């Protein structure tokens, strides 16, 4: 039944961190699996980076490809052993969302699956400590609120920024509209995904601005210049997988090139986009021009800007 | 014979400087050079600069144009007296290489023609000094190796960088494939010169990198950012022809516009080139687009990048 199906899915989601240790004599048998497994388990998975996204896409496809739900569970069970866990959650969630066979099925809570992302280093540590401190069946309760000196006014916004629901939503939205989404492979297409990308993010900003004003703060200003130094932020999140945590960002240094990408790469792309707007057309790979139609324009721009697989160039 | 022809060309080039003193009472006399007559003798000749290259090209053409070898010697003889010497060596070498009257005419070895470029000033003026110090037929021998505190690890690479053979090769290669080369005028074309330009330089870098690693040094990093200050280098080379020497450069100052060109323009040219590579086509003067074909692409790029006369734009 559906209920049974739900039960099977929940365990795909359990003890992801632990699920590592491949226990696989050979991947060769898993021909389907050959494509994935580049990213190491412990490593952090990036939703944004292209290479990471590529692996993720490869994983989803296998899941989509799965002939039946049972087959789906099997490959998933096996894949989860090798692949980086973050990528795994990402690929599986996408599969659950789209794949018909999964006409059954919620995904386990993101907050619940990775509590460490939702709550601070202290209350993670506390609940772990209490667990060890006195063994007992008894329940442990920890109040995350803390006691601290409130130095930055940005702190006021924390109710909005830190909110569990907001973070969860953002995770889910990207799952429904993956950047990697290839309509040919799935066959189905996500209507107006580029435009939606634009709208959803715009709303988040708009909503954010309302908070600042409620706060008595001015509206947020854009990252209009790349040269400017960034404000620092320390998340105080320790990623349970690892002993490592998300690195905090101290105050103020201009932007640094990464091996993967340059800054004048970045800037150039921005001018291209802003130019093509002005010209009212964008150039496809074919070197044909497509007009930024009133109907189509936002969608086309969304794909290019994000950018999705859908980007015309 | 051809070897007797050698014996004349070599003393044509022998001691360039003192064969100047134009010694033709009226400037108009050489209408043959009324188009040029811009860069004086003593001045340093730039292989890279466009204006210098233009003069050089003009010279070669005259040499190519020479009806016969005897005519070739004549114009060369007389032209050498008036033109800058560096340009002269450049133009003549190109002529010798291509012009059918010249097979089996090697050029005077570059190192031998301009010993000052190959060896340090100290062994130039020591040797000159010994010549004056005691007049005697006896031979003079000077060991260039020196003795000095070797503060910079870059010094280790000197065996590679300073090598006489390497420098000579680089000189010769540019002669075989001149940037100025105009296929219409010569009639013949240099096959895949643009690609060769790319390959030869790439190899020099690759070979260089192997030296650094042999040294235990990391691979060289590209000068991507125009803003960054350069490392200094002092050549310790003198130009006997005059008092002058190649100016040394210390490190630590960002890049300066020249009257001839501004750095900003350089950046432009790069973004221009990158775009073309990206959209897979380049724009010709005609404003037609030529594709960066798999076969053709490197060659077309080479001409544009260097850039040669061949550049499409």
């Amino acid at each position: 039944t559906v209920a049974d199906k739900q039960a099977r899915l929940m365990p795909l989601f359990k003890h992801l961190t632990a699920l590592t240790r491949e226990k696989l004599p050979l991947d060769q048998r898993d021909e389907r699996l050959k494509g994935v497994g580049i990213l190491p388990r412990g490593t952090l998975f990036s939703c944004f980076h292209a290479r990471h996204l590529a692996e993720a896409t490869e994983l989803y496809v296998a899941l989509y490809g799965a002939k039946d739900f049972n087959d789906f569970i099997h490959l998933c069970e096996q894949a989860r052993q090798i692949v980086n866990e973050g990528m795994f959650v990402y690929a599986v969630s996408v599969a659950v969302l789209h794949r018909e066979d999964c006409k059954g099925i919620t995904v386990p809570p993101i907050q619940e699956v990775f509590p460490d992302r939702f709550v601070p280093a202290e209350t993670i540590n506390r609940a772990n400590k209490e667990a060890s401190n006195h063994p007992d069946q008894q329940s442990i309760v920890v109040e995350a609120e803390e006691t601290g000196n409130i130095l930055d006014p940005e702190y006021k916004l924390s109710y909005f920024r830190e909110d569990i629901g907001i973070n969860a939503h953002h995770w889910h939205w990207h799952i429904v509209y993956p950047a990697t989404w290839n309509p040919t492979v799935m066959g189905k297409e996500k209507d107006r995904k580029g435009e939606l990308f634009f709208y959803m993010h715009q709303q988040m900003c708009a909503r954010y601005d309302s908070e600042r004003l409620s706060n008595g703060l001015q509206r947020m200003i854009p990252f209009h210049n790349f040269d400017e130094p960034l404000e620092g932020y320390a998340p105080h999140l320790t990623s349970l997988v690892s002993g490592l945590q998300y690195a905090s960002r101290p105050e103020g240094y201009s932007i640094h090139d990464l091996s993967d990408v340059d800054v004048q790469d970045m800037v150039r792309w921005r001018e291209r986009i802003l130019d093509a707007i002005n010209m009212h057309y964008i150039v496809d790979k074919d070197n044909n021009k497509i007009p930024l139609d009133i109907e189509h324009g936002t969608d086309i721009l969304g794909d290019i800007i994000e950018s999705s697989d859908e980007s015309k160039n």
